[PDB]
């Protein structure tokens, strides 16, 4: 590393994946003696930031911070102008979160299991707030309409900050968000939660059933985060970057604050991360093309 490393996140300012990059910029920033400068280019879902990743020299001075939603996006857009497989390597996944089935304080729905016997039938009105239109959270809503064979409505939000306010006002029944927007509110009682995404609990919600346990076997959605490099960058140079920002994530003051907000923390290496990549780039491709779901 001679010169500032790029970091550039497919999400904006708020969010976990944001909060990860800079938490990670900081702390490279420190070792390794040069500035990770990190920038939010969001645009079309994270595409706008993978293309400008794509076209970066594979030397390991660009890197791109994703999360689950760049393997949701070969499915949803119709034009993709890159190849999410092949212009991209892995480097680390540093965390993963859950998404969590949330409800209003006093809601009608005390389980997940009268949730889905309320959305049962077809035409029926349940609906379900998300951090966005093919969002990972999105997605686990349609999962489970799949599995279930439910008939939940999903209104999407510009984030979870929009769709918690929603459920906290009772402007809707239920939301899926992420475990680390929802946990703040879920502790003070301003919401209940059903279920996490997850295949096992949380960890901070240890009295809220997964899913999968409550039956609906083999769903799990949970959500990564972590850097890519362009496609072509050298094995040695992700296991450089890989080895820099795993010495960041091991950091006591890291860990206990992500812990602290419901991230389980993660360091799945250059190949394992390409694999997760791949596989949930087929797994999300799969599902969407089932319910239909174009964003663009």
């Amino acid at each position: 590393p001679n010169k500032p490393l790029d970091i550039i996140v497919t999400f904006p300012p708020g969010g976990g994946t944001d909060m990860l990059a800079r938490l990670i910029g900081n702390y490279l920033t420190e070792s390794l003696g040069q500035t990770a400068v990190v920038e939010n280019r969001p645009g079309a879902s994270g595409n706008v930031g993978a293309r400008l990743v794509a076209d970066r020299a594979p030397d390991g001075y660009s890197l791109l911070m994703v999360n689950s939603s760049f393997a949701v996006n070969p499915g949803v857009f119709r034009n993709l102008p890159f190849d999410p497989k092949k212009d991209f390597a892995a480097v680390i996944n540093v965390a993963y979160v859950p998404s969590v089935f949330v409800v209003p304080a006093g809601s009608k729905y005390k389980t997940l299991g009268e949730l889905m016997a309320a959305a049962k039938q077809t035409n029926t009105q349940v609906t379900y707030g998300s951090c966005g239109n093919g969002t990972p959270q999105h997605l686990a809503g349609e999962l489970l309409n799949v599995s279930a064979k439910t008939h939940m409505v999903h209104v999407p939000y510009k984030g979870c900050g929009p769709a918690l306010n929603d459920v906290l006002g009772s402007q809707i029944g239920l939301a899926v968000v992420t475990a680390s927007s929802a946990i703040p509110f879920i502790k003070a009682g301003k919401l209940q939660a059903l279920a996490v995404t997850s295949k096992e609990r949380s960890a901070l919600l240890p009295e809220v059933p997964t899913v999968a346990e409550q039956g609906v076997a083999g769903y799990e959605l949970n959500q990564w985060h972590g850097l890519l490099v362009p496609g072509a960058t050298p094995m040695a140079v992700r296991q450089k970057l890989y080895d820099g920002i795993a010495k960041v994530m091991q950091r006591d003051d890291v860990q206990k604050k992500l812990a602290d907000l419901g991230y389980s923390t993660a360091s799945d290496g250059p190949e394992v991360f390409q694999k997760m990549v791949e596989t949930d780039i087929d797994r999300f491709s799969a599902l969407t093309k089932q319910i239909g779901l174009k964003v663009d």
